[PDB]
């Protein structure tokens, strides 16, 4: 067994720039890479984890899952 057969977290590929808006939000730029912590809303946002070390939301509509 290993971490890529666990779910609770998944590597994503910044697609565009995002710069977060609260203190509970995230910043990064085309081509970023960053890690998925919870599922799509019904608005397409996900919580995550920042290449920093940050936590908070994103637009799950600018990345992409990595393999």
């Amino acid at each position: 067994g290993s971490r890529r057969a666990s779910v609770g977290s998944v590597r994503v590929r910044a697609l565009y720039d995002y710069e977060g808006q609260e203190q509970d939000e995230l910043s990064f730029k085309a081509g970023d890479e960053l890690t998925k912590m919870e599922n799509e809303d019904e608005q397409g946002w996900c919580k995550g984890r920042l290449d920093n070390g940050q936590v908070g939301l994103y637009p799950a509509n600018y990345v992409e899952p990595i393999q």
